[PDB]
């Protein structure tokens, strides 16, 4: 009778909220997807072993262009589930399968889970801090996405940080590291040249955030950018005006060169 | 010898994740603060039985000047948890408590769990288009605070939607209402007539983020303003130019009035 969109975590199945796996335990059908984001500390067979329920796992075209046809009918007479990595509606567009959920007379639900955009908070950066986002896409051809750059100019001209969304391609097993990041930004820096991404910038990064041991490091670009940050996901923050226990935290969890600790107010 | 830092979620008491449950369920001592924030659909009582552990309650002053004293001590010839609403490292002045470990000899570890800041997504409104967050507080004597206003104002200007938490008296338990934030808002706009915040502003009220029947509202402040959001907390969020898939998803499922498709896209 019902739909379920139920958030999974950041890093493993253990990451999905007691909310979530106890409704997830009780539908008839349980689907899912993987491709708008990585989760790096578990498999679908651990998540099944959790839910005691096979999922069906769906491509981006069988949702993007089926949903209608492939999840929403078993909604009309049962109970269903619908997982994701992180939180469901966040950095992806899924929010729009609910209005063709009411479209189609169907109910549904949404259980969070733990989301990689608050999870900034563990870089020591004010959350409330943040500006606009962004996402760094993979160039294709000779079509060569841009955008992201000025995101960053604008932030960091109000003061705010800009928290970056890495690209994937989950169907190549192509997960965007840090490092392709701050190559592709150089890039952008050349070609533009608004002193917004050079060497000199002072980047974050976290990686495999909800793991029990993440990494997190802060630096200077030319020192970052060839640094192993190990397995992905990654995510990229360029921090914009640092309060003093900001840099602090940076300085004293993150790694970050003690210099950092003199800010330019 | 090992601080654990657990988010409690957003609602009540299955709102933590399965991690942070069994982590909690382990540590010798259990420690948590309601000050920030609090679970408004639970109570100590449940969340105590869930996890199976007494559950000290610790005060702003507890943790802010004696956490080293009080939480620490402890850490260091046992396993130690400290639950916060939310996810941790969340609130502005947390971060800094691992600092504080650190410098105990103390290893600390985060599990996170869902935070207004991604769960907002249920609005409908993309997280990417977020800016700077606020908080609304209360005029007291001489003092009225307007620096949320000017926030809404720098975001609104560059597309961006504007987050606003409401002020709240954690130890009185007394919230302020999305209807008084409007009031507020609309008096601090009579002051500045910077064209912010008037009776013809679109805004998105929700209220019980993380049960499974929140109240996801929106429309103009006229009709809004004297609306009955139901029991607190609220938190508003002021969108900027909405995009028509936003636009569609507040008609759909917020009950947003059909004008918002022309009016505000
Ligand atoms: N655990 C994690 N650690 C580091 N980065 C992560 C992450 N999870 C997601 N990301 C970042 O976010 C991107 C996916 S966008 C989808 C985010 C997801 N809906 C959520 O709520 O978290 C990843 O490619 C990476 O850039
Ligand atoms: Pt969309």
């Amino acid at each position: 009778m019902v739909l379920y969109f139920i958030g999974l975590g950041l890093y493993d199945e253990r990451d999905i909220t007691v909310k979530g796996l106890e409704i997830a335990k009780k539908c008839d059908y349980v689907f899912a997807e993987f491709y708008t984001s990585l989760m790096a500390g578990t498999t679908l067979g651990r998540i099944q072993k959790l839910i005691g329920k096979e999922i069906r796992v769906l491509s981006r075209e069988d949702v993007e262009l089926n949903f209608e046809n492939i999840v929403l009918p078993l909604a009309k007479e049962n109970d269903v589930a619908f997982l994701t990595p992180g939180d469901p509606l966040v950095a992806t567009t899924h929010a729009e399968l609910r209005i063709r959920a009411k479209r189609a007379g169907v109910e549904s639900y949404v259980i969070h889970a733990p989301s990689i955009y608050s999870a900034v908070g563990i870089t020591g950066m004010h959350i409330y801090k943040f500006g606009k986002s962004a996402t760094v896409a993979y160039p294709e051809g000779n079509w060569f996405p841009t955008s992201y750059y000025d995101v960053i100019k604008e932030n960091a001209e109000r003061g705010l940080h800009t928290l970056l969304f890495l690209d994937i391609k989950a169907e190549k097993r192509m997960y965007m590291t840090a490092n392709e990041a701050m190559e592709l930004l150089l890039k952008v820096e050349d070609m533009k040249k608004g002193g917004v991404f050079t060497d000199d910038t002072l980047v974050v990064v976290l990686a495999r955030a909800g793991s029990l041991n993440p990494t997190i490091r802060a630096g200077y670009v030319k020192d970052l950018i060839r640094e192993d940050f190990g397995d992905p996901p990654h995510i990229l923050i360029v921090p914009g005006k640092l309060h003093i226990v900001e840099a602090e935290y940076l300085v004293e969890i993150a790694g970050a060169p003690r210099e950092i600790l003199r800010v330019n107010v």
